[PDB]
């Protein structure tokens, strides 16, 4: 029993930080195998932020401009390439604690564990979601920069996120390993907000399957809703656009539970119109979006209480 | 920018999960050194224990069998002798902690990790947790640099979900014992520094909306608390709360009168940290740390 927002075991990731300093700028790289991968405005200063010119920054750099620390030991750069916001650094010594990876790029509703460090030392790890506008509600203080977000199945690490800037309003913005940003943001000190935020339906209806997985059935009620009659509600709270898709990815939980995805959608109309009248469901005076289906099914039990 | 439940990075810990099996239980072991450490109800206990030899106890750590060579009970906790020391037993102390203190929880199944979480022991001695049959024997734990301070192995779930178990040398936290008998927990207050730590976070991140122009003395302040289950606030909480009050320029008293004013009129509407209750599981400790970036 219980309900928890749970991170992966942060181990596999925690062996592969490293601390990466160019010039007067010191942030974080992850190493794997015999390359580091850190955000390329490491080659920049704060002035250059405005308008950098990556391209012509990083031709007046050699190798041996970078400094690589692993624990006490300086790895030695022998090469150095850029890959749209990343920039890769061959070293000499591959990593003996390099664990079994991908490299994945997620869809927003998607969540992850984010292990948060600084100068190449892990201080924290804690779960977040992708947002429907591309930004995570993170804690990340300056030096956290390529910090690392990822989920582990099986024994694989699946990397999904660098850190990379914090915007006005306190959310962050980062990339994939491939460094091609999530959401129309670019590593420029520019006049860039994110976009009004949404709540993931599908994710809040997931929750509410864990809540009756739990025992917890105050919410649920005697009607049902047509897709499109949810949506046209939904859209005025700033739900996401619930689709079929999404219907679809609910339905080992709708067997499990025995209530129908548009029965738990009629649920979600009514907390929505009401509130929860001095209750919780799960501990949470809010409904929560930051569970996905899948992460439901891992968590909760098989059988229903 | 941005405020989170945070645990440590568990990597120290996950070196050392094992399995444990006696019989027809299996749950998981602590391996520090030559030894692991478990929950005894994997096997009146002395009399039990007697009965069981070495091999008896299967003890797997990933793919390699730890062959048992001895075998000792402390209080509620089961102490096997290995043949292996645990080459990646990593600096630690077993501490004991007091309700209100927070710990991170490797929770683990068939001696493989599986999740980590924050949370706090409760004024009942009790831990909000999210564990699962065979999660027994997961253990909570602080870094304060390279040092690993073991302090919770888990035992037990209660009958309305919340979680009882041990420190590390068997002594329960709380009223509890080990087996099948009537045990609820008690009523649950809420740990007040920590509210009072995280609405100093709030502040710390922009957020003033609930501050006022008032004070409080900490007698009035402790009467309105005890009318909404909220802990007694002490003198030495006052004076643990006091980086947070210097660096926000707010007195404890001033936070205890927004305080008061949140419990008396709620809310309305608005959210502290896109939280819409008083949150009491981040210590004053875990608000410096976080807001500072404290690494291991
Ligand atoms: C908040 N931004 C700034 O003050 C200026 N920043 C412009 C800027 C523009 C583009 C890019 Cl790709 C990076 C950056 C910086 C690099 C570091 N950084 C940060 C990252 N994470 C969390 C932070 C928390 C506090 C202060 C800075 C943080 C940025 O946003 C710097
Ligand atoms: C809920 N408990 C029971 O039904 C009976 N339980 C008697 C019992 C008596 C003494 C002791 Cl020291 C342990 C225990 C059990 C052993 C495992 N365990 C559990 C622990 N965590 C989470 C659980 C989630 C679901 C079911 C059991 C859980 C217990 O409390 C089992
Ligand atoms: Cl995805």
């Amino acid at each position: 029993s219980g309900f928890r927002k749970m991170a992966f075991p942060s181990g596999k990731v925690e062996g592969c930080m490293v601390q990466v300093t160019c010039g007067t700028t010191t942030l974080n790289g992850l190493w794997l195998d015999d390359v580091v991968y850190c955000p390329r405005h490491v080659i920049c200063t704060s002035e250059d932020m405005l308008n950098p010119n990556y391209e012509d920054l990083l031709i007046r750099k050699s190798n041996h401009n970078f400094l690589v620390q692993a624990g006490n030991v300086q790895l030695r750069v022998i090469g150095h390439s850029m890959q749209n916001c990343v920039l890769k650094l061959k070293v000499d010594t591959a990593n003996p604690k390099t664990p079994k990876y991908k490299f994945v790029r997620i869809q927003p509703g998607q969540t992850f564990s984010v292990l948060a460090c600084y100068n190449g030392s892990p201080s924290g790890v804690y779960q977040c979601a992708m947002r429907p506008n591309f930004t995570i509600k993170g804690s990340f203080l300056n030096g956290s920069c390529g910090s690392v977000g990822f989920n582990i199945d099986y024994d694989c690490v699946s990397f999904c996120y660098m850190h990379h800037m914090e915007l006005p309003t306190g959310v962050h913005a980062g990339t994939d390993l491939e460094g091609n940003f999530y959401g129309p943001f670019v590593d420029r000190q520019t006049a860039q907000a994110a976009g009004t935020d949404t709540t993931i339906t599908v994710n809040v209806l997931a929750w509410l399957y864990a809540a009756v997985i739990n025992g917890d059935r105050w919410f649920l009620n005697r009607f049902t809703t047509t897709l499109n009659d949810f949506n046209l509600v939904a859209m005025k709270y700033n739900y996401e656009p619930l689709t079929q898709d999404h219907v679809d990815i609910l339905g080992p939980l709708s067997a499990q539970t025995g209530i129908a995805v548009l029965d738990m959608c009629a649920s979600l109309k009514e907390l929505l119109q009401n509130g929860m009248n001095g209750r919780t469901i799960l501990g949470s005076a809010l409904l929560e979006d930051e569970f996905t289906p899948f992460d439901v099914v891992r968590q909760c039990s098989g059988v229903t209480f």
